[PDB]
């Protein structure tokens, strides 16, 4: 009943929700603190638990969004819009969510969290398209979600300092898994059953947590969805983090004319700056012209990461790990609209040659000419080597493979080859609402909704088919949260899923027909990344 | 009757033969002397015209073969000792050979001039598969085949000297087209439509005078098979070869200690040795192990050649001008048993990945680690990379494509956005009495017997479809040779031969189906040879 609606946990009292979806209620506790408001001389810290309140703290309506960035590329958009913040911008932004089912489990209930993405710059627990209502419901699981300190006051860094150590925002994602793990419990959560799972920033987050010891402990699987730590987007080195950190304290007048710039001045003057100040200038301190590139991402210190994410995941022991990755169809096309010449989402963006050629660079930031020569040479069709509609799915893959489908695939190699249990997957259905152009295909972030079952709320004009897909797609995902295992225990009537191996290289595709099986992601263009690339820059 | 087999030409009269076909006899004159015998003090010199002759000059067998190294690598075997010497050795050895139709045709006839292939090191026009009494009797042209100084005896060359300029198996070939100037219409044959072809270094022997403004007012038509004069083997710089004949000369004992060693008295030693000696001494001159190099080749002088090949094709106009060009369907399976790790005849040469490896650079010498690299990753399927038949086929394609195809997709293109009208062809048919493993497929110089018609035969065993396959591309090469164009003038039964195209790359499948027209000479492939391996390799 309503006594459901009330629940304990260490801090304090809750009193939760209850949601409609057409198959049953859900109860929900939408914005349980976590932390202690990280504001004023706490900016830039490491989050610090929150302490035991009096009464009866209210978890009927979500929480503050972290101050972000607001995209305006597109205004009215909704294929933009529906990543913007839907709540009120705040540093006091250090709250989760509970999704568990109607009625409270009687049994230990496996625990499925998740990490938002968004470039490690935005990104809300509160977005309407990670409404958990219907995951908890359909699969009877229990569904955490968090808020996590994004851009400049999640990853502003000044390497080896005390005021800025930098990965902040990783340690606040820490800190709810350690919530997760003292008081699940009482939302009738399984604390030893607890899956991690994030798309693009948050799946590279799902996978620093994998390199961390101190945080590999609160978990038991990993799901990484379009996103990896060792893309060249998710860290920056020391030396970079720190140059960063101190353009934006120029470009918002720190340290005052006349004023030393050791590190304790900067990041003092950098606090007494109103939030949306340091917001006003995050993008002007990029090195370049670039896309899929972010200003405060996580910083290779040695404190949270001991090396770089390419040696922790080389000489990584994973056994008794079970890990579920993968890609969606069309990784890179979202990027293109973002600063690649001759592109627009609201025409056919049928480039020529010349912008091609000038997009490589865009597309992959900073390398030699000769690199990009390399890059020019294996993406294009050198029978059509000038066909408008072929160079402009060639810079997707450029964009998609560099940054997204080959970090996977390296990941999910070694991951197999050194222990773990992996199972990969490409997306490859675009949904029948999709606003974004045809020519876009299935972009990248385009099949959380499906994963949140979020077809199934009646509002929405989703075909049948698309439902019968998302119950698929559910029965998956918490499949691997209980089991480990995709496929269903008892179930041999459908296509199995069979597990990646680095040699064998199995994947399966999801879309509206049966599961169907394929080697290799994307083997040729990644060997080329992975492989002949890295050579290609050290040789100069 | 006999009188046909009388014939007077600008040197004297001589006497042929007659020579039987299944379809009817055909007229050979076979030894016609067209240069003084380049022996004693003209050893290493350009050729001089034959001197006229008293009485009746027996023109009924063929001539010495030039003196060269005898292939002993499978004793006994019929796939290597087809290409051996049929005559004996010597240094007087400039002789050419006409078949003519009976009777004699009475109306100027189109003229085919073949130029044997062989590396530059060996090879006769009095092989057996150069036969040309079945395409002479099929098609009613006039056929012409001489010989040329090969290895040391025609490409020794000590750049600058006067003693040993180089390239003079060249302008042996040079003067044999001019005697077809001056003496052709004796035969009946047309001095205006004079067609050259060859295959190999013959291809690249007719890429050369085409390129050479001397050469190239004595012939109208081109025909390259398998070669062309831009390949990495065909052509040496002036600094190597001074260096290859200089060791050659020490290999024989010039100069003699302890005497000095400017070029005249280098050539002065090297002309007292036995031409045997010279030969048995030729391939320790070569720099590396290798496959798919010859010790001594054209030079770039500045004489014949006035630059490179490159360069001379890039920046020529070849309006006016019909070419003919080709390749086979595993151009570089032949040369892998003469050097390849891992490789022989007698197995499937089902080779190892580090057999692979160390093939690469007996396949490709002279190159940096990271170009081998580059080669390894783009030869390497990367969903099979320890398959040896995968591996096999694969370095296969590495030497073919760089030796072979790329270079004449590198040429056919110029050509043909540069005023000459090409048509290009592959050739897919693998005999059936071919001796060779299955494992090479259709190896490098296995079309030729189709060409002259060598299935018509009575005393072989070709199959019934293999005979009226070589009719159909004997009427090919007339037609080509009559008109500049394949196609019939006027059948439109047959499928049609499309020209080639720098943008369309249009080719035809040459095998016992009909025409099949498809695009593309390894574009891919050739693109990573011809467009960005120079790159690397500028960039050390
Ligand atoms: C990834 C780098 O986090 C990109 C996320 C972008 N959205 C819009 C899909 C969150
Ligand atoms: C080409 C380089 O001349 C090779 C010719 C080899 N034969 C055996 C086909 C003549």
């Amino acid at each position: 009943e309503d006594a459901e609606l009330l629940v304990t946990v260490r801090g304090g009292r809750l009193r939760g929700i209850r949601l409609k979806t057409p198959g049953g209620p859900v109860s929900a506790f939408l914005g349980i603190p976590f932390a202690e408001p990280p504001m004023g001389p706490r900016r830039f810290l490491p989050p610090e638990p929150k302490q035991p309140w009096s009464g009866v703290v209210d978890a009927t309506t979500f929480q503050s969004v972290c101050y972000q960035y607001v995209d305006t590329l597109y205004p009215g958009f909704e294929g933009t819009e529906m990543w913007n913040p839907n709540r009120e911008l705040s540093e006091d932004c250090l709250y989760l969510n509970v999704w568990t089912p109607y009625p409270r489990p009687t049994s230990p209930t496996p625990v499925l969290v998740w990490i938002y993405g968004g470039g490690f710059y935005s990104g809300a627990s509160s977005l309407d398209v990670y409404d958990g209502r219907f995951l908890v419901q359909a699969e009877r699981t229990v569904l955490v979600s968090m808020n996590y300190r994004v851009g400049a006051f999640g990853f502003l860094a000044l390497p080896g300092s005390r005021e800025a150590p930098g990965n902040v925002g990783l340690l606040d994602q820490r800190l709810a898994l350690q919530w997760v793990q003292e008081n699940v419990a009482a939302f009738g959560g399984d604390p030893t059953s607890v899956t991690l799972f994030g798309e693009s920033a948050g799946a590279a987050s799902v996978g620093m947590h994998l390199l961390s010891p101190p945080s590999r402990g609160l978990f038991h699987r990993a799901v990484l969805q379009s996103g990896a730590p060792n893309g060249p987007w998710a860290t920056v080195g020391m030396g970079e983090a720190r140059r960063r950190a101190t353009q934006l304290a120029h470009l918002v007048g720190c340290p005052p004319g006349g004023t030393g710039g050791n590190d304790t001045e900067l990041v003092a003057c950098l606090r007494t700056r109103p939030a949306q100040v340091l917001v006003n200038h995050e993008w002007h301190v990029l090195p370049q012209e670039s896309v899929f590139r972010f200003s405060f991402v996580p910083v290779v210190d040695g404190d949270f990461l001991s090396d770089t994410p390419e040696a922790l995941i080389n000489a990584g022991d994973f056994h008794g790990l079970q890990v579920l990755v993968g890609v969606v169809k069309d990784e890179g096309s979202y990027f293109l609209v973002y600063g690649a010449p001759g592109f627009s989402k609201d025409n056919e963006s049928l480039i020529s040659r010349a912008e091609f050629l000038a997009g490589v660079r865009v597309g992959v930031p900073q390398v030699s000419d000769l690199a990009a020569e390399a890059v020019v040479l294996h993406y294009t069709d050198w029978l059509h080597p000038e066909d408008p509609a072929r160079l402009r799915e060639a810079l997707s893959d450029v964009v998609g493979d560099h940054n997204v489908v080959c970090p996977v695939a390296q990941l999910a190699g070694r991951l197999a080859a050194q222990g773990a249990r992996v199972y990969a997957y490409v997306f490859e259905h675009r949904a029948s609402t999709l606003s974004w152009p045809l020519w876009m295909g299935v972009p990248h972030g385009y099949e959380i909704e499906f994963i949140f079952g979020i077809p199934l709320d009646p509002s929405r004009n989703y075909t049948a088919e698309e439902k019968i897909f998302a119950q698929r797609l559910m029965r998956y995902w918490a499949n691997f949260a209980r089991t480990g295992d995709p496929n269903e225990p008892r179930d041999p009537k459908a296509p199995q899923w069979p597990p990646y191996t680095a040699g064998a290289q199995q994947y399966v595709s999801l879309d509206l027909r049966p599961l169907e099986v394929r080697r290799g992601l994307r083997a040729q263009a990644c060997a080329f990344w992975n492989r002949f690339l890295p050579k290609l820059l050290s040789a100069t």
